């Protein structure tokens, strides 16, 4: 693996979302994998719809929680392997409100074929993070309540309960650490951004990490 990458650098990253009062984390961090993966493949940077997910996905139960897992499980098996772009099915679940799955015309943003598990390993997610693009993990956000900024060290690791998007490291830096997206606005951390330990397991963040594959 190189010793930096930060895929915001090669426009695979969209702008902060804001999940607002609704339990949808896990819809955030597949949209973000699916949002990075297909414009990594060569296809334009476009946004794609959470809400879809939200609504839609019947394995998983909306605003009360969910795993990336079964969102891709969903997509593939369940849609055709089709996402709907968010200007056709834009995020109204900010409000905890959660309508039924409209589904009819929608346009297509992306076409997913499968998902892949990754290992639990911080060196083998940096290698294939550096060649395929931001991917899809989970946390312990204990510690991300109170964060504003810097590096964090200290993470608590106890049980996953956030999906967020993995964008980049640096190991040229003391000490080194991963990037990651969050879906709580550009006004929490670094303009929505969490910067933490890479080489420690910080917040339990090798644990679960997943990806779409487009093609
Ligand atoms: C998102 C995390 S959040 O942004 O921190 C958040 C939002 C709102 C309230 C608290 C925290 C969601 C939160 C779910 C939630 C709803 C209502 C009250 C409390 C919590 N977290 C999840 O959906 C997690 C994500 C996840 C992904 C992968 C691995 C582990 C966790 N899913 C989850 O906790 N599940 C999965 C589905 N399930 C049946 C119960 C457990």
């Amino acid at each position: 693996a190189p010793a930096a990458v930060d895929w915001r650098e090669k426009g695979a990253v969209t702008p902060v979302k804001d999940q607002g009062q609704c339990g949808s984390c896990w819809a955030f961090s597949t949209i973000g994998n699916i949002e990075g993966q297909w414009q990594v493949a060569g296809n334009p940077l476009v946004s794609l719809s959470e809400q879809m997910l939200v609504s839609c996905d019947t394995i998983d139960f909306g605003c009360g929680g969910g795993l990336m897992d079964n969102a891709f499980n969903w997509i593939v098996n369940s849609n055709g392997g089709n996402v709907f772009t968010e200007a056709s099915y834009p995020y109204v679940s900010g409000n905890g409100e959660q309508p039924q799955c409209q589904m009819n015309g929608h346009e297509i943003g992306a076409a997913i074929t499968d998902h892949v598990d990754l290992p639990q390993d911080e060196d083998a997610i940096a290698a294939y993070l550096a060649e395929n693009g931001p991917l899809a993990i989970a946390v312990d956000a204990t510690s991300f309540m109170d964060y504003n900024g810097g590096i964090l060290t200290s993470c608590t690791s106890e049980q996953l309960d956030h999906g967020v998007l993995l964008v980049g490291y640096n190991d040229a830096s003391n000490p080194p650490y991963w990037i990651i997206k969050n879906s709580w606005s550009n006004m929490w951390g670094e303009d929505g951004y969490i910067r933490i330990e890479k080489g420690t397991n910080q917040c339990l963040m090798n644990q679960a990490v997943s990806s779409a594959v487009v093609g």
